[PDB]
Parts: C-alpha cells; structure tokens; sequence
C-alpha cells in the first residue's frame, strides 16, 4: 500500500478504536499502555479474564478514550470471529486490528509433535484470517490498518522453533499476497507485517534461558514501534537490537521479483 | 559431484501427487534411471497408467497406494506401507497439493485450513513417519515448493501462505538435523511457472508468461534431490534464478546460529 | 549526512548560485537549462567557448537569474581553481557544485593506454578535487551542495571502458570518505553521488552504437533527477532505465562495514 | 576461472614472482612465504638497505632465487624499466604482486591535493604501468596479477580520503579489465586483495591515538594473498573477523555484471 508520507505524532491514535490481541501480556499489553496513552479506545484479548483486568484498570488510569477486554481462546474459530463482532460494538467501529497472540511455545528440537505444529498454524496464523475476514467490513468503513506481529524466525530459518517458524513465515505469504489484492481491487486497508528480533518480555527471558544468549530489544520501545508503522501505514516494521539486521533483512530481489509480476 | 543417472538405480523412492503433471513426470524420471518407486494420490484409475508406464520405463519395481493426504492416519499408514513393500526408502518426494484456482482471497478460510492441512501439515506427517527408514538409509527429503513459497503474488493466498509454511518448517528442521547430526538431507524446490494440464488450465488467461517444460523440471528436482542440494530453482528464465537467491537470509542465518548453545 | 525530509519544489533552486561543469552539451547542457528554468544564477564550463555562449544565452531565455561561462579545460588545474573563484565573483557566492565534465572516451580493449588511464584519472577524478577545494569556502558559508555525476561503472565492473571505470569508482572512495569526514567535523556541506546507467546523449548514443545494445534513459529527465537528490541533499541518486538496477544497487552490507 | 584444488606451497615452487613494497610489513612477509615455498623472487622498494637485507633472508630460506631493485613507484620510467629487468633476471614471469603504497597517515581531508595526486599516482598509476609492462611475459606464462587492496577500496572510512580514492580506483580498472580477458581469452588472472587491518609497524603507528580494533597477524595475510593469487581466484579477503568476510561479498553488484554483459 502507499504509506502515509509523515512523521508519526501520539495525536494519530486519540479516539481511534484498536483491537489488541494477546494483550494480557508481553508486546500486547505494552501495545495496549501505549494506545491508552494517546486516548484510544482498546479492546484487549487473552485466555486469562484476570490478567486482562489488571491491563484494562492500567489502560482506564492511563487515560484510554475507553478499554475493555474479552477472554477467550483463539484455538476457537467462534470465539475468533464473535470477539470482533464484540468488540466493534463495544467502540462502534473498527480503525486498527493488531494481531499479536501466539500459541505456547517452547525451544526444542522437531521430532513428532504434530499437535503442536497444528495447534501453532491454527492459533498463529488461521485465528488471524478469521479476525481479518471478521474486522475488514469495518475497516474498509474507515480505511483502517490490520497489523500483524510476526517475527525474524518469520523471514529466516531457526533452529528449535520449527512449528512457530513455519506459523509465521505463512503469515507472510497469506497477508503478503492479500495486500496485493486490496492494491488491485482498490481496497483502503493498510497490511503492516511487523518483523521482530528477540524482545525483552517474561515469556522470551523464560523461553530462552540457558539456550540462547543474545540481547533482548525493550519490550515498551518494541510495541511503539508496531504502533508507529501501523499508524503510518507501512509495508513492513523491523524492529531488532542490531542493525545489521536491520538493513539485512529487506528483500529488493523479492520486491523485484513481485514488481515485475504486476504487469502479467 | 554431478549428477549420474545411476545415483538413482535400486533407490527406493515415494512420490506423493503422482497421478499427473509434475509428480507423474517424476516417477517416469526414476522409472527410466532403474528406482523402485511407490506412487500416490487419490485417483487409482490414474495411478494405475503411471504404474504400468513406470515398468515399461524399466522401474527396478513399481506400485501405487491411493488415498487423500486430508487424512493424517493415511498418511501415516502410506509411508509404512510404502517402506515395507520396497524394504527400506531412501527418498521422499513431497508434492502434492489440494485442488486450487486463481481467486481472489473471498472470506474462504475453508480453502485456507484445506491448503494448509494438504500442502503444508500431511508433508510434516509423511515426514514424521519416513524419519526413521531414512535415518536408516542417510536419505533424503524433497519438498516441492513455488516462487509463491518465496514472494508474494495475488490471487494464491491460502496456496502461497502454505508454501511459505514449508519453507519456514523444513529449513528450520535442517538447522536442527545439521547440529544434531541427523544425516537426512532436504531440498526445497522453488519452481516458477510449469506447463502441467493443472496449471495451463489455472493461468490462462488470466496471465501471460512463459511456462518451463514439465518433463526437464522434474528431473531437476531429482537432481537436486540426489546431490542432496538446500534448495533447486527452475524457472522459464535464467533471471527469475538469480533473484530467488538470498544471501542476506543465509547471513543472518549464520550470525543468530552462535547465539545458541 | 540529514538530507532534506521535503517533496522536490523547483523553487529550491530559485535565486541559488550554481556551478555546473561540462555544461557545454548531454546532460550538463540539459542542467543548465533545468536551473534556468528555475531562475538560478549560472556559471557553466567546458572548453567549446562558441557552445557555451549559445547555452548562455539560451540559459537567460529560459529565466536565469544570471547566466555566465568561463571556458576552459580540466585538464589544466590551475584553470579548476580559477574557474571557481572567478565563478563564485560573478555570483556573489556559491549554493551548489556540480561536478559533471569527463574527458573524451570510447569504447575499446585496454591494451597498454597508460595515456588514456592518466588522463581520466587526471580530468574525471583530480580536477573534481581541485574545484571542490577551492569552492568549499564558499559552500561552507551557504551551508551549500557538492554534486558529483557518476556511473554505473563507478559501482559495478564494465568490460571496455577500464580508465573511465577506474575515475568514477575514485570519485566515490574520495567523495564517500570526505562525506563521512564532514559528518564528524560537523561540516554542514552536502554530498550527493549520482550513479547514472546508459542516458541518450548524442556522445553516449554514438560511443555504444554497435557495440552494447540497451536502452537509454532521457536526458532531460537525468538532469533533473541530479538536480532533485542534490537539492534535497541525498547521498546517492539512482538513475537508470530499468527498475531491477535501482533497487539492486543499493549496498546495505557497505553501510554496515561503515557505521562505526 | 579460479583453480577447482586445494593449495599448496609447492604450486609456488620455481615460480618467478614480483612483490613491490617488499622492504617491510606484509610486502616483506610474501617475500619470506615465496622464499620458503622455493619461488624465484624479484623484490623492490626504496630501503636499498633494507631490501638487500630481505634479499639475504630470502636465499636463507630456500628461494629458488632473490634479487632487489631499488626505486620510486612515482617514477614511472623506474616502474617501466624495473619489470624488464625482473624478468631477465628470473627469465620470465608467473606472478606479478603489487602491494607497495605511498606514506599515508590517517587526517581529515582540508586542501592535500598533492597528497591526493601522490596517492593517485603511486597506489594505482605505478600499478597499471607494471601490469602494462608485465603482460607479455604473464601472458607467455598463463601468469597471474595479485592487487592488494583494502576495506578503505570497498567502503568509506574517514581519515584516508585519499587512499580510499586510489584502492577503489583499483576495483574498477582491475574488475574492468578482468572482465574484458575472461571475453577475449587472455589467460592471466586478476585477484584483488581486500584487507581489513593488519598488524604492521607502519599500521600500529597510524593507528595509535585513533581506532581502537584487532589487527590480524601480517604473517597470515601475506600468505592468504600468495594462496588467492596461486588459486587464481577475483577476489581475497582477509579480517581478524571473519564477519568482516561475509559482509565484503557484493552479490548484487556480481548479478548486475551478468545483466550487463548480455548487451555487449
Ligand atoms: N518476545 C519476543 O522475543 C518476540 C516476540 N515476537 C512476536 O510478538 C508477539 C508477542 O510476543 P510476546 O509478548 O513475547 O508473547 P507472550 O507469550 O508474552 O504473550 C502471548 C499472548 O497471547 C495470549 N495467548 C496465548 N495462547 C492464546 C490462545 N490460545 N488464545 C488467545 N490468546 C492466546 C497470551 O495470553 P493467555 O495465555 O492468557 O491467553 C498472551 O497475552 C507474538 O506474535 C510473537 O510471535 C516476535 C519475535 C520475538
Ligand atoms: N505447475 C506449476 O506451474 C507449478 C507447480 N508447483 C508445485 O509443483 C507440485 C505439482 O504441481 P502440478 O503437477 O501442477 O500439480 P497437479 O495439479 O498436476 O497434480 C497434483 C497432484 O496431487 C494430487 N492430489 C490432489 N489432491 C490431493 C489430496 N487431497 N490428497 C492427495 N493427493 C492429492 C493429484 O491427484 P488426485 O487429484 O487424483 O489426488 C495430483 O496427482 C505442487 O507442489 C505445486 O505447488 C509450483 C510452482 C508452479
Ligand atoms: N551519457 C551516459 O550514458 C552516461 C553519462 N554519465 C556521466 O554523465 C556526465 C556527462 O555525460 P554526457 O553528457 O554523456 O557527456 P558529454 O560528452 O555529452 O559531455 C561532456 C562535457 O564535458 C566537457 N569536457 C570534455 N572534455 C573536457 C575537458 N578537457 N575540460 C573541460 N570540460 C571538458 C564537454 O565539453 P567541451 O567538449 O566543449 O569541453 C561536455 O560539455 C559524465 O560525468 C558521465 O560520466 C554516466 C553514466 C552514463
Ligand atoms: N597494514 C594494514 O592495516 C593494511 C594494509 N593494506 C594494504 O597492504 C599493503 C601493504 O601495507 P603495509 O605492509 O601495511 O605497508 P608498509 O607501509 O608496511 O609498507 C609499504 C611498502 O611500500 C614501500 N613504498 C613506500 N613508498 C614507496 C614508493 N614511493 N615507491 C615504492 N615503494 C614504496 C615501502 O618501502 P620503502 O619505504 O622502502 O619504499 C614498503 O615496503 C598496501 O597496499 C596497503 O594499502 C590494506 C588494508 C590494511
Ligand atoms: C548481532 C547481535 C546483536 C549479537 N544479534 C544476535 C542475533 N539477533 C537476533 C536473532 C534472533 C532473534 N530471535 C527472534 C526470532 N525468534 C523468536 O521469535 N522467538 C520467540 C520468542 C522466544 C520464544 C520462541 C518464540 C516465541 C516466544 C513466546 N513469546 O512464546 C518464546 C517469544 C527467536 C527464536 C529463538 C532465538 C532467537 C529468536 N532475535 C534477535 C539480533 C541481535
Ligand atoms: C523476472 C521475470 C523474468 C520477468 N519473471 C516474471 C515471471 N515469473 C514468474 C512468476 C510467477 C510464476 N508462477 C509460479 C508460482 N505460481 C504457482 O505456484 N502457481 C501454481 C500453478 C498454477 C495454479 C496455482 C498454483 C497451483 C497450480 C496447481 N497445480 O493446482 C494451479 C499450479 C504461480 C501462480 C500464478 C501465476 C504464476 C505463478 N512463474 C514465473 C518469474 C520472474
Ligand atoms: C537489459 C536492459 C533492461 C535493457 N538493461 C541493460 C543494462 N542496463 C544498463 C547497463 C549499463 C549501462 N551503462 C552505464 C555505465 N556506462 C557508462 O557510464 N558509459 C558512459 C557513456 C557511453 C560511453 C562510455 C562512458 C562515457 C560516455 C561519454 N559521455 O564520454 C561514452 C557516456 C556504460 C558503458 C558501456 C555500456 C553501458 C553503460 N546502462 C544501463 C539497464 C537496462
Ligand atoms: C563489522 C565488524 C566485524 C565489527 N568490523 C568493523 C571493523 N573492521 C575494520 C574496519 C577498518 C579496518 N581498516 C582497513 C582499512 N584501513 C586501511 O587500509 N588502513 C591502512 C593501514 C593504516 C594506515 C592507513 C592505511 C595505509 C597504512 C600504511 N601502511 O601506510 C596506514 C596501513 C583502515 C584505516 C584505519 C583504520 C582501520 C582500517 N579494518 C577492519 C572490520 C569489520
């Protein structure tokens, strides 16, 4: 999509309605205290109603236009598309979706945990096309943004997370391939694919713990940041402690590739 | 080393989508170098021509097991009746797909879950299942993927997010069989546009672009699958080659590797 | 090096003292035209003393604020120097520096044409060094620009034309270093490399004729587009007919080797 | 074409080879490496003194043979009529390594337009002059041409604007003219020599008081060029990291050079 030529300002986000996925912790709760911040309306989502609770009463003191939560598990395609639905109502509108849960996940060694791999397509990447199919009537209304939190184990290939790899690189190529779409059928909805390095959060410090030592990028920086590039309506976020990465990681090649296919 | 037909004489060797188009031309390729080969997909009447046409090309032997890669237990069952029939398997072609058109993403997410459990999930279930005979046998994995496994294209979005699920699966589970010194290797096939029945009937005329021959783009699989390659390129044009390459993923690869201990 | 975080305005370059060399045909002419048109003040160079005087006078037409040429040639470095004080006279000052003269070059073989190597060495790299020294003092207090026109062949390796090749890849290594330099000096002069793939300017269009066979981009356009990343003080401009150089040319793996 | 083989110090055995700037640092050490390796081996710098030195620990050391010519690279003439007596003191030439460099010092660039024409002259005039002369007998030999370069020729450094100049202006008229004998079949090779820093006297002193990072032993170097050359490979990188190495290749330009050839 075409991104909006501007430096990014707090004011961007004051009585926007933004759904958060996977906010009762990590990334999510801290996207969640920023858009508070700016005076948005939030509606976070988690299976945990009483850590949900905790960010809502946060985000409320914080100074959120409103903030209210939902429970429920995205392993539930119901749940998934009754949650927007929900949460439409709840701010009369849709402006920005940040999908951002994933499915527990731990570092070890593929052998024969089909469910798992299972599990991880069907929470980290089929739950986010249901929230899609269910969010885009409303967003079209407003020429919205869909955010979706992926990561570098998204873009190259990691050892001891092949299920959560495999997860995120097909979410590349579905919303990849779909924000081509709505550039041909001139559908106003911005895709902004953000790709993360390690983070700071209680779950990657657990995670990672005498397996792999490498510095963790701020958690509150991180989140502004997918903020930013959602509000801005960016392509693509990278966000890492090097960089190095940074400037490694984008693709001309595959743009090239893409670019010459739009004319076939 | 370069290839020699004869690197596949006596290989006992499993093609899944082999009833047609690429998958069929894949089994005539190891027919005509002497393999033993089990074909499948869901269709016996088809499966029954490429096992006939399989020993007319002088296959060191050749069957057929039919089934839907929509059932996880069937492709469970498959690999262990395909390795006990041949007495071992040496290499496992991944290729088939579900049925899929050019359309626009539409609110279809059945055709997303479908994609996703056929092309991408019964490939990781074949493959749980094949491990240990390969193991045996320092064999080898071929994935057979897409251009829309590696960029995006409109019109294919369930199709290409699971094709891009391979890649992040099987290029994660080969950093792990390197460290683990699991002697298996596995290719991933990154195909352009390929004069299939399927395709030509999919594309036209929808687009307009050259389609590379069937027949020499399966034995380029095999190749690469016997010289136990990461990853095959085939396209119409030599271009489209060399920009699929990514040497800036191989490096960040490399680097975030010494992070693990 | 901040480039300018603005949308091109041709009224940037109105009222802006600028040098342009090898102006006196291709794609110098064509800059100079471009800055007329924007009502710049212009002193252009290159040796045809006959042709420049037509640009001039064609320059003034177009809506010059002023129009000037001091002929002369590059290969005679007290002349480089000259040109720019006696420039910088005429204009009262200098905004913008752009450094596009080469010397006369074909398409040939490299056998044992030492001359040839000194030569472009001599004109199409020393003498950019000569008038940037002497327009610095300049640029300094108008917190000005410094354009250096280059090639495709002064990023990737061209069979035919080694000399040439061999001063554009210079003026990168000297320019690049002297940027990173003012970076650190807090030197408020900008910098912009221009990387230009084939262009039809009639020497370019007659230089190629049966040997390389590939489209040329306009010169028109070129010139402006130079004019563009120079204004908005960008450090390199990519120009070329075919959207596969543009982004394929970029060096994300130099930057990082740099940034310490 | 680079050699399809492992190396050897025997491929360099009665091989007549040519290192300028041979009196001290990494020059010195090829010397002392193609002596050991039993090349005959012409030698030159302006240290008379110090080359006839060299020489001596040449033939101590087992060179098939060892002269010196003294001389300035600035002289052109010297450049000129020194691989003509080269070559009649080994009775041709295989290998022609050109290392030597004009005093350099780190500085911000002000007015040294003589120091930029020196660089100019000595780093890379001296060194097509010598390839000029050298040909013929390179050519009788199916020889080799070895260019030692530097990171400051791949990249920007500030404080050696000048240096920088002349190791890039090498890239393009090497890179060039390597191309145009893979097109007309002329059989001598071209490696270009890119080095991060290097332990010698003349380097540590430059140094001292400004960056601050590990320079590689010059005993390693010199044999790595001798090995890139040998091998006949276009290009040879040598860093105390080996980080450094992945970052010096530049497939795009390499793709570009393809793309480019299709037209002549
Ligand atoms: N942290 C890091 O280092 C990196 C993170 N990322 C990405 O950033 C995002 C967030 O990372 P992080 O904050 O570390 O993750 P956390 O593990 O901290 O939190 C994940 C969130 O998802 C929720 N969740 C888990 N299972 C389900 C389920 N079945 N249904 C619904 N929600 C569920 C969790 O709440 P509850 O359990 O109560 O449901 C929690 O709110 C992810 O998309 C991740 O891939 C990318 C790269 C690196
Ligand atoms: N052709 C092209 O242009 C390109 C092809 N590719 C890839 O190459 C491979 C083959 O392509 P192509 O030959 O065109 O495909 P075809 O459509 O020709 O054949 C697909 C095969 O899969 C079988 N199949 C279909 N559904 C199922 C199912 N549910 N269970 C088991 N088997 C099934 C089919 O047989 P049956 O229906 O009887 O089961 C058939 O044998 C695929 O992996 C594709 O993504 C990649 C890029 C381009
Ligand atoms: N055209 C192309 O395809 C490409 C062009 N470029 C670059 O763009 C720039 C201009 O290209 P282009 O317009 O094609 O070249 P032209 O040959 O058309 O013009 C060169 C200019 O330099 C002048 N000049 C030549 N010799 C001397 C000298 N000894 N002293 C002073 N001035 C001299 C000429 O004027 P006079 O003869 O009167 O002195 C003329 O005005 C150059 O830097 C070139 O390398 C880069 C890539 C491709
Ligand atoms: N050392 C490092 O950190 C790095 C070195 N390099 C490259 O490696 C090469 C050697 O570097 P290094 O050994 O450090 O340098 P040194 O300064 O140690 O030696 C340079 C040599 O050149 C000779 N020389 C100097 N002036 C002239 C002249 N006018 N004519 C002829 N010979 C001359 C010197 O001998 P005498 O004074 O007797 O003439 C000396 O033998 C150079 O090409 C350099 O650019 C590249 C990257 C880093
Ligand atoms: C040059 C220096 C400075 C030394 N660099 C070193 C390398 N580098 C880098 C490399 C890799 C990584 N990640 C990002 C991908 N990835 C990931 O998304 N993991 C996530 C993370 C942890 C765990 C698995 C997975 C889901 C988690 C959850 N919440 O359930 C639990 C959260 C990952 C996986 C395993 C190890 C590392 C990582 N981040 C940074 C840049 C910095
Ligand atoms: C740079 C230059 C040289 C100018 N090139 C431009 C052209 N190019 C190119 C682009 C795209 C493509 N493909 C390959 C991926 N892809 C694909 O896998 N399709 C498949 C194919 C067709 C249909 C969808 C899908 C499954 C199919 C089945 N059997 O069910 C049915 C078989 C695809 C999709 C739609 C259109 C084209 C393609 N091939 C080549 C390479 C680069
Ligand atoms: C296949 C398609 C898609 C058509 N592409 C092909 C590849 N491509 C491309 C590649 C190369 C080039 N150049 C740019 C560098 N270069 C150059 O600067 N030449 C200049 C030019 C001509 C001559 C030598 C030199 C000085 C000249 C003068 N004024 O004296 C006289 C002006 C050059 C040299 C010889 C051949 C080509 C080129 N331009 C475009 C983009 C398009
Ligand atoms: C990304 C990571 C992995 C962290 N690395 C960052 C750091 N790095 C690095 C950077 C720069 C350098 N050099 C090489 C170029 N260069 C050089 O050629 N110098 C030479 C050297 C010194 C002096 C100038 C010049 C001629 C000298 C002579 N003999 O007259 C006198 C000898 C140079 C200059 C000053 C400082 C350093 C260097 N070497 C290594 C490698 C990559």
């Amino acid at each position: 999509q075409q991104p909006l030529n501007e430096e990014f300002r707090p004011e961007m986000l004051q009585g926007k309605k933004v759904i958060v996925t996977g906010a009762s912790k990590g990334i999510g709760r801290e996207m969640a205290y920023h858009l508070a911040k700016m005076g948005a309306h939030v509606v976070v989502t988690a299976r945990s109603k009483e850590t949900l609770q905790k960010v809502v009463s946060h985000c409320l003191e914080l100074g959120a236009a409103s903030a209210h939560y939902i429970a429920g598990t995205m392993e539930d395609m119901t749940f998934a598309e009754q949650f927007v639905a929900q949460a439409g109502k709840l701010m009369g509108g849709l402006d920005m979706l940040i999908l951002n849960h994933i499915t527990n996940t731990s570092l070890n060694l593929f052998h024969d945990d089909i469910h798992h791999v299972r599990k991880s397509m069907e929470v980290n990447f089929l739950s986010y096309v249901v929230l899609t199919v269910a969010a885009l009537p409303m967003l079209k209304q407003s020429n919205g943004s869909i955010v979706v939190v992926s990561s570098l184990a998204g873009k190259v290939a990691y050892p001891m997370v092949a299920a959560y790899s495999a997860s995120k690189f097909a979410l590349d190529g579905f919303f990849s391939s779909i924000r081509k779409e709505y550039s041909v059928s001139r559908v106003n909805v911005s895709i902004t694919l953000c790709v993360l390095g390690l983070i700071d959060t209680e779950t990657a410090m657990k995670a990672v713990s005498g397996i792999v030592h490498m510095q963790a990028a701020p958690k509150e920086e991180c989140a502004l940041e997918i903020i930013k590039g959602g509000a801005l309506r960016q392509e693509e976020v990278y966000y890492d402690s090097s960089l190095w990465t940074t400037l490694l990681i984008r693709n001309p090649s595959r743009k090239i590739l893409e670019f010459l296919y739009s004319t076939s």
